[PDB]
Order: structure tokens, then C-alpha cells, then sequence
RNA sequence: UUUUU
């Protein structure tokens, strides 16, 4: 008496014209990463044409990015990837201090800034959990959010992307802190448009008139 | 979706 192995598939199915568009074949096989098809990062073609762009502005080569990604992820960590920043960037070169300027930084980005740093949530969460063994480490944005709790440091910045598995408790704590700096955040599309109104004057101005133009009709 | 500095 062997045992049936049960295999389930059609059932409702689209049916446009009578026969079944759906390849159940490709769609059992097709289980790409949740991250790889998320509107709430960069593409790959938008994240490689950013990466181009740093390089071209900094100047430097590949094994400079290297150096240099390291360094923009953890000022990252501690301040928040939003569009407003400005100014330079820092990193610690062993005991010197270099800045590097923003404004090219952002040009690049074809989305918004934070979807190309989502790229890096990765790599960021587990930079955290690497300072926080010997000592308590918190990035800065956490402690804006007065987060008390220190063993939820792995998810102290703006950059973080949320996943199937990897949070359990944090998920709630994310999304509380996401709240809590976007209480105030203004929405508006508009605002300030280029064209300055006035008017334009297309009138002769001859030695025999007056200021504006000749007196007619008057009588006194 | 963005908006978290």
C-alpha cells in the first residue's frame, strides 16, 4: 500500500479565453528574495548608476568606494538618510577626521536617497550587533527616539528595511519610532512657482503727451 | 509611494 503524493494547482484560475495564462511550471520554481522585488528600494540599474556617479565626483577607484562605503554607512547609521541633509559628511581615517561633500552624493540618486541606502539595511543591522558585544553602542537616531531598550539596537535607523523573519518584536518598535518622526511631516506638492506675475506696458511715450497719456473732453 | 537628518 504506497503512499499518494497529492499535488494541487488550476482550481479558480484566470481563464481570459478559455485556456489558463498562468505557467504554473516557471511559478513554482520563481521564488526570488522578498527584497529583490520591493517598490521600497532602489532597482539594481538605478543602484548601479548611483555607484557610478560617487565615483565620478569623489574621484576615487573601486577599492576607494570600498573604503568610502564603509565610512558613509555608519554616518548614515547615526544620521538620518534624509533628503534635506546638507553640508559634508565625516569618517575617521584611524585618528584624523576627512569630510566629503553631500551635495554629489545626492545628485546621483535617481529615488529618494533612502531607498539607495536600503541597499546597505543588511550590512547596517549587522555593523550594530559587531559594537554592541563589548560595549553599548546606539545610533544616534535611536536616542532621538528615546528608544530605553538596548537589545533592539540592530533597528536604531531610518534606512532599515523590514523582513519575513528577521524581526519578531521589533516590527512594532520600527514602525513606532517610523510614527514618531513623521508626526509633523508636511505634504505639499507645490509651492512657489517660478513666475513672479507683474504686468507689461506697451504704450507710445511722446514729448506731447503727459505722464500717461493726452487730456481729451475735459472742459473748464 | 514618498515623507525619519
Amino acid at each position: 500500500v504506497p503512499r499518494v503524493k497529492m499535488n494541487a494547482n488550476k482550481k479558480r484560475q484566470p481563464m481570459v479565453n478559455g485556456r489558463a495564462i498562468i505557467n504554473f511550471q516557471h511559478l513554482s520554481t520563481y521564488e526570488p528574495e522578498q527584497f529583490e522585488v520591493a517598490n521600497t528600494r532602489s532597482t539594481q540599474e538605478q543602484f548601479q548608476a548611483w555607484y557610478e556617479g560617487v565615483k565620478g565626483d569623489y574621484g576615487v577607484d573601486d577599492t576607494g568606494m570600498g573604503i568610502l562605503l564603509n565610512g558613509l554607512m555608519v554616518w548614515c547609521i547615526e544620521n538620518g538618510t534624509s533628503p534635506n541633509i546638507n553640508g559634508v559628511w565625516t569618517m575617521m581615517d584611524g585618528d584624523e577626521q576627512v569630510t566629503y561633500p553631500i551635495k554629489p552624493l545626492l545628485d546621483h540618486a535617481v529615488p529618494t536617497f533612502r531607498q539607495i541606502m536600503t541597499h546597505f539595511s543588511d550590512v547596517a543591522e549587522a555593523y550594530i550587533e559587531m559594537r554592541n558585544r563589548t560595549k553599548a553602542y546606539m545610533p544616534r537616531y535611536g536616542l532621538q527616539r528615546n528608544l530605553t531598550d538596548m537589545s533592539l539596537a540592530r533597528y536604531a535607523f531610518d534606512f532599515y528595511e523590514l523582513h519575513s523573519t528577521t524581526p519578531a518584536r521589533a516590527k512594532e518598535a520600527h514602525l513606532q519610532m517610523k510614527a514618531a518622526a513623521l508626526k509633523n511631516a508636511r505634504n505639499r506638492l507645490f509651492g512657489l512657482d517660478g513666475n513672479v506675475s507683474t504686468q507689461e506696458e506697451d504704450t507710445e511715450r511722446h514729448t506731447t503727451t503727459d505722464v500717461t497719456r493726452n487730456i481729451h473732453n475735459l472742459l473748464g
